[PDB]
C-alpha cells in the first residue's frame, strides 16, 4: 500500500534524525524488503520521495502530513466517541485511512471539536498542514531529578499501553525520576496521583514516555 | 471485489425475482463481460455461489457485506450529520475497511437498529433479515393508505427530489388517483398537502398497508 510508506517515512522523522533504510520500512509496514524496495522505487518515480537513505520531498509531505491527519483523527474519534481504549485504535485507524474520503475527516474534525492530539498525544496535523508538535524528549533521556508532564506515548506496542494504563501513567500526569540507572536499562519514576504511587520503569517502557518539563 | 459482487447479487433479487446475469453485474458494478465471469468464478470456485444464485455459505457472506454497507448509511446520517443522498457512494467504500468489532460498536451506539436511512433492512449479525411487508406505491389502487417503509436509493435525484416535498419514511400516504393515461399517481399526505408523483418516482416508494 503506497500511502503506508509516507506516513511511516515522516513517523519515522517524527522524533528523531537518523534514516528510514528499506529494511526499517518493511519490517514496521510488515511487508518483506523484497516489495518494499519495488515499493519505495516506485514513489521515487512519482515525485515523493528520495533514496540507502530514504527523505520526503515537499509533495511527499503534504501528501504524508495527509496520511498521519486521517490516522490520527481516527484514532480520537474511535475513543471518544465509539468507546475504544487506546491500545484498540491503532490496528482500526491503519485500515480505515485509505477508505476515507474529505468530506468524512471534515464532520469527524467538526464533530471532535478540531482535536490537536491522539489518545496518545500524537500531534494531529491541521488541514493547511501545521502539526502541534509540543517540545518534548523521552523519559529515559532524561535525568535524575528532571520532572515533567507526560505529553505522548508510542503506540507501536500496544501492550505496553495497557501497562502504563494499569499503573496510571496517562497523559498529562507528572513524573519526576528518582533513581535512573542506565546499567541495567532501569528508571524509577514517582507518578503525582491522589495516594502517590512509585513505579520502576523499564528501558523500553521509558523510551516510549515523551515529557515536557514545566 | 469480491465483496462487492455478493452484495449485490443479493440486492438485486431483494424486492424482485428478475435474476442476475454475468452482464447485468457489469452494468452495475462497472466492469467488462469478460472480467466479469472470472470474478464469479472465483467465487464459484470457492464454494460461495453456484442465473447466478448464491449458496448458503454465500448468501451468509453477502447478508454481512449489506450488513456493513446500511449501518454505514445510518450512522452517516444519524451521527455526522450526512443526508440519505450522500451516504451511499461513501458507505460504498467504507465496508471495505471496517472491522467487526467497529461494526458492532457503530451498531450499539446506533441502538441496534433495524432500518437504514432509506428504510431498507439492517441484517443482523447472524443473518436474520428484517423484510418489512411492502409493496410498490405504483401497485396501490385508488384509495388505499399505507405507511412508508422503504425507498430506493439508486438515485440520488430522487431521495432529494422527495425530501424537498415532505416524503420520509413514517409518512402516511393516502392514493387519490391513479392517472396512468397521464403518467402519474395523486396522493394525500396526512402527515394534508397534495403532491403528484410521476411513474417513475412512485415506482420507488414501498409502503405497508394501514
Ligand atoms: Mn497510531
Ligand atoms: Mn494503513
Ligand atoms: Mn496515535
Ligand atoms: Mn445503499
Ligand atoms: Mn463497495
Ligand atoms: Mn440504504
Amino acid at each position: 500500500v503506497a500511502q503506508d510508506y509516507l506516513k511511516v517515512i515522516w513517523t519515522a522523522q517524527e522524533w528523531s534524525q537518523d534514516k528510514v533504510s528499506t529494511k526499517m520500512l518493511a519490517e514496521r509496514i510488515g511487508v518483506s524488503a523484497s516489495t518494499a524496495s519495488e515499493s519505495i522505487r516506485k514513489l521515487a518515480e512519482q515525485g515523493l520521495v528520495d533514496h540507502g537513505a530514504v527523505t520526503l520531498t515537499d509533495s511527499g509531505r503534504r501528501a504524508a502530513l495527509a496520511m498521519v491527519r486521517r490516522h490520527r483523527l481516527l484514532e480520537t474519534f474511535l475513543v471518544n466517541e465509539l468507546g475504544y481504549r487506546w491500545d484498540e485504535v491503532h490496528d482500526e485507524a491503519e485500515v480505515l485511512e485509505h477508505a476515507v474520503s474529505d468530506r468524512l475527516m471534515a464532520r469527524i474534525d467538526a464533530k471532535l471539536g478540531f482535536p490537536q492530539r491522539d489518545p496518545h498525544g500524537d500531534p494531529i496535523p491541521g488541514a493547511d498542514g501545521q502539526v502541534p508538535t509540543p517540545p518534548a524528549r523521552q523519559l529515559w533521556a532524561c535525568r535524575d531529578g528532571d520532572t515533567g508532564t507526560v505529553a505522548r506515548i508510542s503506540d507501536a506496542d500496544p501492550q505496553m499501553l495497557r501497562y502504563f494504563a494499569s499503573i496510571g501513567i496517562s497523559l498529562d500526569s507528572r513524573l519526576r525520576v528518582l533513581a535512573r540507572r542506565e546499567f541495567a536499562g532501569m528508571i524509577s519514576v514517582a507518578i503525582d496521583s491522589a495516594d502517590g504511587a512509585t513505579v520502576d520503569l523499564g528501558s523500553p517502557a521509558a523510551q516510549a514516555i515523551w515529557v515536557v518539563s514545566l
